[PDB]
């Protein structure tokens, strides 16, 4: 007897996903981010992902999944996975390169890195994506391409969809590719 | 456009989830493994957790959410997560009666994993997995199987596991502070 708690739990999981996946805007910008960030690796740029607490994972696997597949008879990575205040935006400097890209991923919408990313990413000419949550916070709007998660609780329910997310993109790229 | 492709993996994770869901088996095994984690921390022990490619992240975000609200006046750590006998020999080289394996392996047949279960059984330590489709070479080894019943590409079986870590994380709560 915990039972309750946890069917609840993933009520709430099944819930936050049917209200994700209702949304026509929602499915839309999947499409478009997964169009943009393979359109930026044909035109050989790479895509810098960074997000904090479990949305770091997300963004290594972000990247280990797509320079797993693209470093094959392309030059440098496809994908890096910003290693973790300005310690995503000072790599954003380090790195970026005009016609790059910059998933930034934060549940919450609010998080002061990945705003300073966001600007050190439109500094350098670079093309902005973003996984969000709740009211998508300070970022909202600021992203080319906001992927926002009804969600407006604790971080649990947003990261498990961004997950979702992050696995149909790889998807979604490769038959843009393989194209 | 891919508005098809899209609903259609959205819909098979709503179905992983309904399906994961209604057994009353996954409920129960969520709950003996949160308890029998709590537990260990009380007696002093701790968890050892490990995963592949995109489960080794859970296995991180378990080991470090978990550290980051135990550690403070307790001795060592409670969780940490390893890094083919790359997870085998730190087993070995920590593994302390009493202490936990959390292997994770969405098709069930991780070498790794394998090993470390066996070290994990050579040290004296109660061994929880989260796999996935039948549950491959490792239906049956674990003292507590947290099975998806998924049977295509990992992808909608880590979906699951990581609900899952998160909801661990959760009963360990209500568990450490009863």
């Amino acid at each position: 007897m915990y039972q309750d708690l946890i069917r609840n739990e993933l009520n709430e999981a099944a819930e936050t996903l049917a209200n994700f996946l209702k949304d026509d805007a929602n499915i839309h910008a999947i499409q478009r981010a997964a169009v943009l960030l393979a359109d930026s690796f044909k035109a050989g740029g790479k895509v810098l992902s960074c997000g904090n607490g479990g949305s770091h994972c997300d963004a290594m696997h972000f990247a280990e999944e797509l320079t797993g597949r693209y470093r094959e008879n392309r030059p440098g990575y496809p994908a890096i996975a910003i290693s973790d205040n300005d310690i995503f935006s000072r790599y954003v400097e380090a790195v970026g390169r005009e016609g790059d890209v910059l998933l930034g991923i934060s549940t919450s919408g609010n998080s002061a890195n990945v705003i300073k990313a966001i600007a050190a990413a439109r500094e350098k000419g670079m093309k902005v994506i973003t996984l969000t949550g709740k009211d998508g916070g300070k970022m909202a709007g600021t992203a080319d391409i906001e992927i926002r998660v009804p969600h407006f609780g604790y971080a649990d329910r947003i990261q498990e969809i961004h997950i979702k997310v992050i696995h149909i993109l790889i998807q979604l790229i490769e038959k843009e590719m393989v194209k």
